[PDB]
């Protein structure tokens, strides 16, 4: 159902595409480390964001692992390519954990923009339900990536509806809570925000592939536009929302933080 079991891959494409995916497990895992060992310099109100981010990083690396393996797994090297065989690749579980990489996302996003309490609950609960809303639409969509391209620009169409919708709360509640930010950090959130378009747009980039790019080097692109997405949306909004809590709790009095800048 998916372009990628359409073809068969030449050794250089079938090698790209799993270093491509190892190199991730990598990166998830090796930054998995650093979000845990700097968690103690981060003061009790923003450690959670912190945390969010190893979940992330786990979800992100266990399924990216998966499909590594699935990849293998699925193709064989026969008469001079890399054949599909009895077990199939596809990129459902992908989705399937975009469905729940972001609630933690946009979780570490609130927490370090200050909310609490009901605002907090409030813009979390509308935030995931349209997130959700696009990350559904969207997997109904590639499911017709092969069969039905209609299918795919229509359940394109309503998904990017609903990301246009949702960059529009994260935008209000950011240029509307810049204001509360401890520590220079007003400025630093206006990058995060920045930071995290790009990399959501690479996603639709990565969708309009098979409509536009029907090949087994397209197959390769999307894996390309699949591994630098996820350096950005997990592992570098990742990061920058880490530096934002380490600077505010320094800003709150919270001496490990402080002390934690000094030493750098
Ligand atoms: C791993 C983290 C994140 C934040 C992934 C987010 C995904 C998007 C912004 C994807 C959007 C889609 C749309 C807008 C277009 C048609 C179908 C997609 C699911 C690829
Ligand atoms: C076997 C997997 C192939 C890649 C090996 C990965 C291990 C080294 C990767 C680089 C570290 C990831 C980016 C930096 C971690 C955050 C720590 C920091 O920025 O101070
Ligand atoms: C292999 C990784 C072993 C654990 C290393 C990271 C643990 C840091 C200890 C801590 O910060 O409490
Ligand atoms: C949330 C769901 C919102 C409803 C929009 C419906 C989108 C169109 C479905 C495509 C079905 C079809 O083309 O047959
Ligand atoms: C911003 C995220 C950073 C992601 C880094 C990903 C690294 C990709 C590395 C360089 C691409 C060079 C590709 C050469 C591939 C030719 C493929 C082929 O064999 O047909
Ligand atoms: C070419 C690559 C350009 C840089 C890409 C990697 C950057 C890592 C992001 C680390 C986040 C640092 C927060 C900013 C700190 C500050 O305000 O000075
Ligand atoms: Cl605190
Ligand atoms: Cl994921």
């Amino acid at each position: 159902k998916n372009i990628e079991s359409l073809f068969d891959y030449s050794a250089g494409q079938f090698e790209f595409i799993d270093h491509l995916l190892t190199m991730g497990v990598g990166v998830h895992f090796a930054a998995l480390i650093f979000f845990l060992v700097v968690s103690q310099f981060v003061a009790p109100k923003y450690r959670i964001a912190t945390a969010l981010s190893c979940i992330v990083m786990v979800s992100a690396g266990l399924i990216l692992n998966s499909q590594a393996v699935m990849w293998t797994d699925a193709y064989a090297y026969v008469d001079g390519s890399y054949q599909l065989q009895d077990l199939t690749f596809s990129n459902g579980y992908r989705y399937v954990n975009w469905m729940a990489t972001i609630p933690c996302l946009l979780l570490q996003l609130l927490i370090v923009l200050n909310l609490k309490g009901k605002e907090l609950f409030s813009t979390a609960t509308w935030l995931i339900l349209a997130a959700w809303g696009m990350i559904i639409t969207g997997y109904v969509g590639q499911l017709y990536e092969v069969d039905d391209i209609a299918q795919l620009m229509i359940w394109g169409a309503v998904s990017t509806a609903f990301f246009v919708v949702m960059n529009w709360i994260v935008g209000t509640k950011i240029f509307k809570n810049r204001a509360t930010m401890l520590g220079g950090t007003d400025s630093t959130i206006t990058k995060v925000f920045w930071l995290m378009m790009f990399a959501w747009t690479l996603y639709p980039i990565a969708y309009l592939v098979p409509a536009f790019m029907n090949n087994a080097d397209g197959v390769v692109l999307r894996q390309l536009l699949f591994t630098i997405a996820d350096i950005s949306s997990k592992v570098i909004y990742g990061l920058m929302i880490t530096y934002i809590a380490i600077q505010q709790s320094a800003a709150a009095g919270y001496v490990p933080a402080q002390q934690a800048l000094g030493r750098i």
